[PDB]
């Protein structure tokens, strides 16, 4: 072995000064997101649907148009399901695919499948369209600072397909895209040429976005080995606050509260967690009230909470990457 | 047929009086223990390592020098790993190894393997040198009373090796020591000649110590089939306090708070829980802030708390045995 | 296929008005239940025993004599245990077995096995003799209304056998009755004739009653996919309070409090949960103080709480069933 | 545990006098079985299909009409498959089901699915329509004698559904009818009321036919626990050959040759074999030139082979049973 | 999915004229293969070793210089072993990779590991150097005719890696490279774009050469799904002898001895077998006397057998592609 698989345990962020926090907050627009990034994602988009494709395309078009040098893979692939073999398509977007080490942001871009019911269709605006767009926006806003990557550490985005069960939740039916990738990754050597290290050794932290966009969200600290990064999220919230750069926000309705969580939620982090990647699992607890109902729509999203999280998330990242 | 494997559900402590308690609190010396028992254990001691043999060795010397008739074993064994085959040696000390029934205290004596960082070394002072020292001090301090063991019950210690993961947490990369010993014990008639009962039948209660020594520990009540025993710790802690025999201690920071914990922590109790041994898992929640950092060192141990838990554990254990 | 299996996902209660609720409250008798439904069952009744058969007869008898066209079946089977192959018998009681959708109420009629000790016997009053009697007392109290059934939806009761471990709680030694019937039903097409849908697609909801009986329960909201229905028991609890209809009750000692839970409890629901049946697990957290003690007897049951739960549950059902 | 489930190991044939053998070989018509029991099933019959339902009904026509008190049970059921849950229906015809012990003859009434090709359809003459017809022709030919069952033994036919793969052969995609029924009978006390003796116990021996009906076939001795029962066929072939009653039959081309076999064949006996039911697996070895060909049709059946095997078999049966 | 996946089942060879056989048999030179392909590969080449690279590199150069448009992929991939992780590389030479249906030839190119014994080194000449060679030679011999592929059917060579155990042969420790490719192929839509047909579905038949190059070898016919292609290897054998294009060859020691085998040989075909690929396993039985000995070397190969085979294969292939 070498020892760069351990740099991640000692990596510390480069915190920002008020002046620079001001720039980031100004730097993101929730209304360009609602419109250019998000509103096209609010379609049925279950696996194999024409929405999976148009969403898939959408996602790319919007990255493909930034200036940073995003390398875009489509891991199309086949997996068995209760209704038989079916075709899935993960989207990986990478800066510096040799960037030996990577911080990874991820969501799922699929939407559960439901029959239409009294003319209503499920689009998951929280589950998980807001996370997709949040990621899209982050690329957009950080684009100029992200150019400065031509520590051997860059950023990677993943939009998994196939997160939701088709019929009914169970290990055998769920997490199609991330069960695949987790494993295809553990058996790809990194960097090219390596001999005992995989692409999983270069995932410093997997930051997973799930179920985001409802009001009054509260995220637990799930794992002890990413706690310190959670504590950063706390602090970034507290300070963006104390400087007036959050909207409709108060410390008694914080998002990241130093309460921990008992059990585990299953999600696209599990395939990775179980292989030892450190996961920062930004899923709120309790779930949104509209969870897995046709009311998980745009009408019930909370614009101001998304905007605040964009700013929190964009800071955490630049801080982690020392940009 | 004998039903002695049930005697454990109806087992009651013989609770102690305020003379007795004063006497115990008197005859335990956090400062001897710190010098004589724990300072030797504070070295890189991952399985393999010279540390490991030193510690193994240390542990046995300080037991061998006490008067009661301890019987130490060194189950050394092979088992597969991500880095190929490797060798582990558990330490089992036992009084009265025909004591049909045994109360068992236990911990792990390895230290996790970490490369060296800024010429710093991971030595695991709470994970888990302190528990090991605590156990060794308890045998010391109780020695003259343990002699009494020449209800057919006695005490037994175990110091597991290979609790930690070599690479990354998983069923397959962890608990090498305890997984091994739980099997070998499930398959060993107890008592010699028995036909249907294994040594696990003889394990009353497994008290397992992990992650002790940091300030403001809070120990959940994890299992309903050991919860009256967790009540006794609550009650011991209380009296030793109302009697003024704890140091820097207040009830607003009790250690045993009647709080119930969601999930399961993974640890050396697992192989014995899933086979039906009761466990009193003295691990705190949340873990210590220094967990699995190079800061899990001696400078960050709280003498006073460790000393308080000695008294508590020592009294628990005498009450269990009726000494 | 047809979409009726999704109906459960949109199904609303037919909430009842004050006068209706006054009627229901007056319609159930806790003492009748106690005398004629529950005292028969407080015997040693573990699988095999004379108890098990006496208990089994007793249940059907008491069902048999009602006016609604209940269809009792037995389902004797055989399963391996750590003492060999022993023989079990589940009780099903169905209304309108052609009712494509059923709401299911279920509990467990076996008693854990213990050696007599001090000439006492484990009879499992809360675990789970009381829940059996409540389901009984609901079939009686609601009989006139339940007759109306000659939305395609009716009610099944299930009394499971062999819930408890024979020696030691493990996946292998536990839930004999429910792992049997989960499977049996997942492989019985429903409605007869169908080609893609099982008897489980026609479980709207499984209400599992376990460990009810003791003073001061608190029931957590275990699952998001049944939370709306937990909320309804919150609403029922409230309104029946606001109206005088509960005894020795205060809202600061509510039964159903919006408190979600950490890790999963294992119980007859699991063979169903993981096949996708939404579950409502009316078990308390913390368990009763008498859990698996000989003291789990008649003397330690709060008749007054059980009465209050009888009423809450009886309403919950009429509201589901639109009676 | 009791005796009778061991009788099947001490069981001996009533070897039959030269004369009666004539009556037997005289009372079976090959062309009645060809027109009346066989040509009906020479149709597409994969499961679910119209052919399936037709065949299942044809089979019953014939059994139902014979004088003996055959007890018919369809066993419909559901199971997961490479195209999703699908439904399956075994057939079981039983005499004296109170008869604790049953000699059991079995085969598979489905056809394997193929697209069409050349406007040609796969029908499974060998695999396994002929096995089926043979069992019918058998129950006819012997009905007058079977009638005598009003040792506690009797006979049972079983036609399995869904033995063949939907897609490709795998333990997950095959033997749907036998994996099922094995389990259903493993879990079924026999005789009614029993507490340790399943319905497999009373399976004396399992004669499974398969791919029968091409010319010049070879049946290896497969299992030691039935080689005694194989030797009798070897003996039965001989003596019927020596006595003139075969047709077109060399002894230097016997059907039952001494010649053990190396590996196993996967077939509807596995499930019943893993659980220790004595099997007699009349499948040829090799397989017919036509196997899983469009040509496995009626033109390439040899009337004489089949007629030869109906004689052997029916004598095998009557000897086993003491008629 | 449609039906082209079934074309194989009905695919027929374009048998050859005795004019052509000569034309072909003339066209292979056992001696150039012997100094141009075979000898380079006779080197230590277990996985990870420089000989592994040296051999891999040799394989391609030769295919590179060929006229056809062979498309060599390189499947470097990482897997777990008893010595820990380690890297591995499979070679995939393909033609018309858009050819939906392929015929596939394979062997493994690694060599078992051994210590050095009295100055001897293991180079599995039999195992399986010759096979790498025989396949290369075929690609030569026929290139001009392969050229004609620009039914949608073509050809593919696969040289696996890590076929040989590292230590003690076992499922977990063998076929590293083929287990990895069956899975990667199982999950890769073929053709590009499809929605339920994998790359395995294009494998019409996998021809697997192993342990070839001793004298007088008997290849059994292992599988019924491919016996009709074993018979073609007879027909071709037997006709080339009587035409005299075989050397040192009697028809009293034919290789393809229509003789059936019992059990299954574990080898690289297995992962492909249990996913339903049709396999023609050309591994003699018994294995060479040299097997897994220092003596499995050039000295003990039989130039004449090898050339012979070299001729049957090439014919078989030409007959499969109709060329
Ligand atoms: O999909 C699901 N079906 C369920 C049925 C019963 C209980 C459950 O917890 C679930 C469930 C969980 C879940 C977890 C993360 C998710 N992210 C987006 N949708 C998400 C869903
Ligand atoms: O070793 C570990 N690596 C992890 C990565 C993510 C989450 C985790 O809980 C762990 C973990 C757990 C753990 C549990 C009990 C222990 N006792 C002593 N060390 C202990 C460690
Ligand atoms: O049976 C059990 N033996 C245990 C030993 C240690 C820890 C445990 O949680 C259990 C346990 C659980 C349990 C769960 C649900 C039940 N419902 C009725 N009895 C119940 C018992
Ligand atoms: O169905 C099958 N598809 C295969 C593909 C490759 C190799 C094989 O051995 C098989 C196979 C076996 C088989 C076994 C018993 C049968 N009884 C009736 N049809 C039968 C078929
Ligand atoms: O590797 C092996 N070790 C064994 C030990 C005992 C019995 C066996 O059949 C084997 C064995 C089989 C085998 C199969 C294909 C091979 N190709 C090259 N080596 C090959 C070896
Ligand atoms: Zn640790
Ligand atoms: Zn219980
Ligand atoms: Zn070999």
């Amino acid at each position: 072995a070498s020892a760069w698989p351990e740099e991640k345990n000692y990596h510390q962020p480069a915190i920002l000064n008020s002046s620079a926090l001001r720039q980031i907050a100004e730097g993101t627009s929730i209304s360009e997101m609602w419109q250019n990034d998000l509103q096209p994602l609010l379609i049925e988009r279950y696996p194999g649907s024409p929405g999976s494709y148009a969403a898939r395309q959408h996602i790319m078009q919007r990255i493909q148009r930034l200036q940073a040098d995003w390398v875009l893979e489509i891991d199309t692939f086949l997996s068995q399901t209760p209704y038989g073999y079916r075709s899935f398509s993960n989207i990986i977007s990478t800066l510096n695919p040799t960037a030996k080490r990577h911080l990874v942001l991820a969501c799922h871009y699929d939407s559960k499948y439901f029959s239409h019911w009294n003319n209503r269709v499920f689009v998951g605006a929280t589950d998980s369209a807001v996370p997709c767009a949040m990621m899209l926006e982050l690329a957009r806003a950080l684009d100029k600072k992200l150019l400065s990557l031509k520590p051997d550490l860059s950023l990677q985005l993943i939009f998994f397909d196939g997160e939701e069960a088709f019929l009914h939740w169970s290990p055998q039916d769920s997490l199609y895209g991330s069960r695949h990738l987790a494993a295809k990754m553990a058996s790809t050597p990194h960097p090219p040429g390596a001999r005992g290290t995989s692409q999983l050794h270069g995932m410093d932290l997997l930051v997973l976005l799930d179920l985001i966009g409802a009001p009054n969200p509260t995220f637990p600290n799930f794992f002890p080995n990413s706690a310190r990064w959670f504590e950063r999220l706390q602090a970034i919230e507290h300070e963006l606050h104390e400087l007036g750069l959050l909207k409709d926000h108060s410390l008694e309705g914080r998002y990241f509260q130093n309460y921990s969580y008992g059990g585990v939620i299953q999600d696209d982090h599990i395939p990775f967690l179980r292989r030892g990647v450190p996961v920062l699992h930004l899923i709120p607890s309790p779930f949104p009230e509209v969870w897995h109902t046709m009311d998980d729509n745009e009408e019930n999203l909370d614009e101001s909470t998304i905007d605040n999280l964009n700013k929190i998330l964009q800071v955490f990242v630049l801080e982690y990457l020392h940009l």
